[PDB]
């Protein structure tokens, strides 16, 4: 059986008719994560500290499931202005990723978010027990 | 090997090149399901209900696996108007999952989808 | 644990911050696809030969794994204009799946997508070894 996600003091803590994530056997399912402050729920201002927030929540959801970064099977970035976040998104995973091995990902403009935020993600981990 | 899921009285009829989903090892793919009448193909009238036949759909073509609605450990939900319809997805999974527990979701908005409809589940189960 | 594919004679070439895609356990995840021409980059001209070639190298891709078309979990397939663009994909999807069977998928509009390009894939895959 699939086991939810519990939250935990590093991590989100869902308000509404959801959870982080699940580990499913060997995969982790990370639930859409947004630049919001763990804390206060509320988006967290500049660009680029928006987006490195983003993924830092979604990381945090995925390390208390046990996965790591270099677990990462699937990112689906949601963005508002691909024309305008690509090179930060990009800037961003150069700072977490470093030189890589990089994950399988899609960058995709979308209308309107979780919240009117500018950028939202979808990960999905490999990480064998 | 997947298992391509085969159609059923309880479920949705495959119309054109794409099959339900699929069961892979332990775990089940739901292709994209609209809130439409498996026996007419016409989407069902009125937002609360449209928004509940689409899960119903997917929760059904999940069955047809052996995936309960307790299986689910992706939702991607499309819908047409995030800040209307959102409340109305929201409201339709307090239904079916109680208090808890609740899966992982991602909601977004889209500027359409197949037949100009307003909402669209990806459903991901684990068995 | 998880195994990025190499790019390949038959294969994209990433060049940016990700990769063609990756195998974890029994199943393959391909990143983005677009129907660019493998050795150069550029965008290949004419709708159909365009969506045939954003198939063709998801499945390039899939292969550099061990996967084949009968191996797909899940299309997801992000398109510029569903009207315009539903029925090539689907002659695509004729032209290689033959009667079938067919794979689970979604096919969704989308205001932009990187480089301006009118469709992308997103290819999940299960192919035990």
């Amino acid at each position: 059986s699939l086991k939810i996600i519990a939250p935990t003091d590093k991590t989100i803590t869902p308000s509404g008719t959801w959870s982080i994530g699940a580990r499913a056997g060997d995969f982790v399912f990370i639930g859409g994560m947004h630049g919001t402050d763990r804390v206060t729920g509320k988006m967290v201002d500049g660009d680029e500290a928006r987006i490195r927030r983003m993924f830092d929540n979604m990381l945090a959801a995925a390390e208390a499931a046990g996965a790591t970064k270099a677990d990462a099977v699937r990112l689906t970035v949601f963005v508002t202005d691909v024309a305008k976040y690509r090179p930060v998104v990009n800037k961003v995973q150069k700072d977490i990723w470093g030189d890589g091995p990089y994950p399988p990902r899609t960058v995709l403009q979308v209308p309107a978010l979780d919240q009117g935020d500018i950028a939202e993600i979808d990960g999905t981990f490999y990480a064998p027990a």
